[PDB]
């Protein structure tokens, strides 16, 4: 029961035992609240402004904030005391002065840390809503600013704040949309609802719990949404005038705003500029409040969205009704994304295949495109959760997916939404840093939201729980407390072999017209197969290899190689374009060669007998014999050193990357260096598969067929250098392109690959890191550039989207 009293209990700070009434922040979510809350926790009266005549007021306890005199020190004025009764100027005029070291008052162990969330804070307000956020902007020009925040997918609230608490993507932390099914609960997870109070739902470690694990007290995260804005300024205000050993060192505001307007009006409907005008004084209050307490020189502060806000209206809107026949059978996860899943698993005449193919290109114009979630871009983390179901659907930015017409008028409302891909313009958000330990009017690049935990557990000197930022890629954000990152360790050294084979050793079914046979290029051959060129084609030095295996160093004119002998395959092989290089033709008599490789085993080789008895797969190279030097070193490529398995569906796509795409990058990147390889990831799980994880082999062999294939593209910056001698900053794209057996991903596929190839691989770009923890390979180090810079390349992604 609710009998007992909140009176001195007022947003305290542990959760009391039931059932004892409560008078935390959450009560009111519970229904649990004492009796006597509202009127004592939840005071009103008056207003939240002092006025010229209140000023030195009797103290009255009945007012929601005070202008006595002792307000002060009781921690309880009004936000702008200071400003009337006593003379003093709104933080916002204030100039704004660096900030060199924490000025804090007597007690306080290490400046605050406030992070201030705002929902639906699309990233281009803070250009086009300049004029009418003036406390926003001082914070932004100030202190530390991104021109944007990567969201994570799907771009939807409790994902994104849940991603910010733990560096966890959804896929990790189980919060993989703003509504879910979990098919072992048999429970559903919305917005609306006790369900999603559960601690069942919210796994990994969110930041305010690894700071209580190590000493570290924090405010309440979570505001019940009945809780004005103004009262939860002022309970943090209040929070920070408590005694040094209770008060916290974490705080957190929420806004549902601009979201809630935007929704209904559209990013910029004309009535979008008034929710930007009352977030801004909610920033004006707490500075105010800050400057109050003299804290305004001493607390961070985080100014952060979850996501951005797209054009979104009901008559855009596809309905499955027009392409399936048997719709009453699917239940759809509906919106801006789709998930699909059966009516019901005591129904074993359900087909996820015959599904999927009648929502493939069957209309011009089609606005969403469905995917089995293993074959989504790699980019998305999208998978590895049972509460992800099995086919999704990719929905264009500016439209929605619904079942049946029925869903849209017996559920326009709306002309804004949010939830599309996370590399959509739309759908990106914000990021602010002030405060003494973030750098005083610093620009930093975009960056993603999964790297903000990381920051903040560095901003109040706390161990981050294991997570997917990649710790020190930030250090630029900070003027100290920066982390000191280290290169993890290579596990296996590699083997250099020599020649160690004759030619008759081999059985592998190969043949090569290549009998055609000089001391001037006898040396020179042998010299290359030493690694004379091999400063040229690995320019960041050899990747390490974080894992237990055995692998050799292969050295050839053209391109070097790490070739695994239990992968039957190389894990990397790198080589240098430059932008003169030149472009050939495989010569007809060299069609089908491959050559046995003399310093590899025929028992660590493929053959190529194999490729010929599976009737699904042929084959295809990882250096390109069109690129060779010379027509001499063209026999290198042929290599059975160099080969890997490819459907033929699929070598569409790599010959055209290889014969078009590699030379139009040289000739626009002055020079690049290369990258290639296989990825491993049958369970979909983002991480390279062990040996006996693999599913599929080439027919009757060892050959294990991989999943995808990457490539990792590198040239200088500054691009009047060429990118074999290049002296600072360096410049990546990269890609990890899915090996399938059909290409009815790419809709327009039956035309000249010039007109589809390209847009796939935009579409499945990728970051450094995404690789790295496909392959267990660690890449650039050798280089230049410090390491925290390497951390931020390797954190980099190349979106292909307009400038915002
Ligand atoms: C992004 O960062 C995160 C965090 O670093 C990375 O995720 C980690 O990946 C690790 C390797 O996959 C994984 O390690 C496993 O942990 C098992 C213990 O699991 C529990 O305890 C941890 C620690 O407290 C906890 O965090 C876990 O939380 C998960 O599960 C709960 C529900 O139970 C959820 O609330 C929560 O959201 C989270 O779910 C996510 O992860 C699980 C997998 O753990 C997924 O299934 C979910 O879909 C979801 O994504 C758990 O509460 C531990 O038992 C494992 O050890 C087995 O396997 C290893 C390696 O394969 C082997 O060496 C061991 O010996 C052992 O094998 C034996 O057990 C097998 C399984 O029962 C059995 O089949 C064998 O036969 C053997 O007998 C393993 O070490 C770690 O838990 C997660 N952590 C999180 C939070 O996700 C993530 O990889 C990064 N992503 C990228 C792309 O880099
Ligand atoms: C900064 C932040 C705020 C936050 O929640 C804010 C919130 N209060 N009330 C809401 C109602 C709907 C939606 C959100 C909220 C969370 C949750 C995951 C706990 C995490 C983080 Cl990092
Ligand atoms: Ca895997
Ligand atoms: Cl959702
Ligand atoms: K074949
Ligand atoms: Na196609
Ligand atoms: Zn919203």
């Amino acid at each position: 029961a609710t009998s007992g009293s909140c009176k001195g209990r007022c947003f305290e700070l542990q959760e009391v035992g039931p059932p004892d009434c409560r008078c935390d922040n959450l009560c009111k979510s519970y229904s649990s609240c004492c009796h006597d809350f509202d009127e004592l926790c939840l005071k009103t009266a008056r207003g939240w402004e002092c006025t010229k005549d209140r000023c030195g007021e009797v103290r009255n306890e009945e007012n929601a904030c005070h202008c006595s005199e002792d307000c002060l020190s009781r921690g309880d004025c009004c936000t702008n005391y200071q400003v009337v009764c006593k003379g003093e100027s709104h933080w916002v005029d204030d100039d704004c002065e660096e900030i060199k070291v924490p000025e804090c008052p007597a007690g306080f162990v290490r400046p605050p840390l406030i992070i201030f969330s705002v929902d639906g804070f699309r990233a281009s307000y803070m250009k086009k809503g300049s004029k009418v956020m003036p406390n926003i902007e001082k914070l932004r020009s100030c202190g530390t600013h991104a021109p944007y925040m990567r969201p994570v997918y799907p771009t939807k609230t409790f994902p994104n704040l849940y991603t910010l608490a733990t560096g966890l993507y959804p896929e990790s932390h189980g919060i993989v949309g703003n509504s879910m099914y979990d098919p072992v609960f048999d429970a559903s997870f919305h917005l609306r609802g006790r369900e999603k109070f559960n601690h069942r739902w919210w796994g990994g470690q969110p930041l305010w719990i690894t700071a209580t694990k190590q000493g570290v007290r924090a405010g309440t995260f979570f505001w019940s949404v009945s809780i004005p804005h103004e009262r939860r300024i002022l309970t943090i205000l209040q929070w920070l005038s408590l005694p040094d050993n209770e008060r916290p060192s974490v705080y957190a505001f929420y806004s549902e705003q601009p979201d809630f307007s935007g929704h209904k009006y559209g990013p910029f409907g004309p009535e979008m500029t008034n929710p930007l005008r009352e977030i801004d004084k909610t920033v004006g209050q707490l500075m105010d409040g800050l400057k109050q307490l003299r804290l305004h020189r001493c607390v961070n502060v985080i100014f952060v969205g979850d996501h951005g806000m797209e054009d979104v209206t009901c008559d855009r809107t596809e309905f499955l009704s027009n392409y399936l026949t048997n719709v009453d059978d699917i239940t759809l996860v509906p919106g801006t994304l789709g998930r699909i899943r059966a009516k019901s698993i005591n129904n074993s005449k359900y087909d996820p295949k015959t599904i999927i193919a009648a929502l493939t290109c069957k209309k011009p114009d089609q606005h969403f495109k469905p995917y089995m979630k293993q074959h989504l871009p790699k980019r998305l983390h999208y998978a590895n959760n049972r509460r992800i179901e099995d086919i999704h659907l990719l929905v264009d930015r500016r439209w929605h997916v619904a079942r049946k017409p029925l869903d849209v008028y017996k559920k326009c409302f709306f002309q804004g939404d949010h939830g599309f891909d996370n590399k959509v313009n739309s759908m990106q958000t914000v990021f602010v840093g002030y405060g003494p330990t973030f750098k005083y009017r610093t620009k930093v690049p975009p960056f993603e939201n999964i790297e903000l935990y990381n920051v903040m557990c560095d901003l109040l000197g706390l161990k981050p729980a294991p997570n997917n930022g990649t710790h020190g890629s930030l250090n630029h954000l900070l003027r100290t407390n920066t982390f000191r990152p280290t290169m993890p360790d290579e596990v296996s050294r590699p083997n250099y072999p020599g020649i160690m084979y004759l030619q008759s050793e081999f059985d592998l079914g190969c043949t090569c017209d290549d009998k055609v046979e000089n001391k001037l290029e006898e040396l020179n051959k042998r010299l290359h197969t030493k690694g004379s060129t091999k400063e040229r084609h690995l320019l960041y030095g050899r990747p390490a290899v974080l894992y237990r295996t055995s692998y050799d160093i292969l050295y050839h004119t053209d391109f070097e190689s790490g070739y695994s002998e239990i992968f039957l395959m190389p894990l990397w092989t790198s080589y240098t374009i430059s932008k003169q290089a030149e472009v050939s033709s495989i010569p007809e008599h060299l069609t089908n060669c491959v050559r046995p490789d003399v310093r590899v085993s025929p028992g660590f080789s493929q053959n190529c007998l194999a490729y010929k008895n599976d009737k699904q797969m042929s084959y295809g190279f990882l250096f390109p014999p069109y690129l060779s030097s010379s027509p001499e070193a063209k026999y290198d490529a042929f290599l059975v050193t160099n080969m890997v398995p490819m459907y033929p569906a699929f070598k569409r796509v790599w010959a055209y990357f290889q014969r078009v795409l590699v030379k139009k990058y040289a000739s626009e990147r002055n020079g690049v260096n290369v990258i290639s390889g296989p990825i491993f990831d049958y369970n979909y799980d983002g991480l390279r598969d062990t040996e006996d994880e693999i599913k599929q082999y080439v027919e009757g062999s060892s050959i294990p067929v991989p999943t995808h294939y990457y490539s990792i593209i590198t040239s200088c910056l500054d691009f009047t250098q060429p990118a074999d001698k290049c002296d600072g900053p360096l410049s990546v794209s990269s890609f990890i392109l899915p090996h399938r057996p059909d290409n009815d991903e790419s809709c327009n596929s039956s035309e000249d690959e010039s007109k589809w190839v390209e847009e796939l691989m935009k579409m499945h770009t990728a970051r450094v890191r995404d690789i790295e923890h496909l392959t267990g390979l660690d890449f650039y180090r050798k280089t230049s550039r410090s390491y925290s810079e390497i951390l931020t390349l390797k954190t980099y992604l190349h979106t292909y989207e307009s400038e915002i």
